[PDB]
């Protein structure tokens, strides 16, 4: 008599623009990648940390945000595939979800890049504890 499914939403995104002039290092672009909730949700209730796995070419390429904003700001010269791990305040499975984020840059004279990726997470029969956190964050029951 106690089955329940709770949906929460995540937004992954990034912005990238051509620097007026390259940096010293010949970095041509500024970019920013993030994880956030939709308007008026606090994903920090169920998200323990977000880990952004930058290209090997970056120093300390494992970037952790343990609280909002969940984001990395950098300059560089090339797009790459970025693993993003979102770790949950969950005692049981699933403990985290792993995205493969396409961090692409604007070439030539293309406008700046401003992309959003909307992810719907479905938790089947979460524990009492974690269920609270999902709801506190503005998660929704699906019966
Ligand atoms: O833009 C960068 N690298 C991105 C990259 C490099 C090479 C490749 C290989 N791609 C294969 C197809 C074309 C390029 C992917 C991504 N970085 C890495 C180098 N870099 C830096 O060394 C630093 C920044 C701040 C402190 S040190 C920052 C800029």
């Amino acid at each position: 008599d106690n089955q329940c499914t709770v949906q929460v939403r995540l937004e992954l995104g990034h912005r990238a623009q051509l620097r007026k002039k390259p940096t010293t290092e010949g970095f041509t672009h500024d970019w920013m990648v993030f994880v956030r909730g939709p308007e008026q949700c606090d994903i920090q209730h169920f998200v323990e940390k977000v880990v952004f796995w930058l290209h090997d070419s970056f120093p300390k390429p494992r970037r952790v945000c343990k609280e909002p904003p969940y984001k990395v700001e950098e300059s560089g010269y090339a797009g790459f595939i970025m693993p993003i791990e979102v770790h949950f305040k969950n005692k049981e499975e699933p403990r985290k979800v792993c995205f493969t984020y396409d961090l692409f840059l604007n070439l030539e004279g293309n406008p700046p890049v401003n992309h959003l990726r909307c992810e719907k997470l479905t938790f089947n029969n979460p524990t009492t504890e974690f269920r609270y956190k999902l709801l506190r964050a503005g998660g929704v029951m699906v019966m």
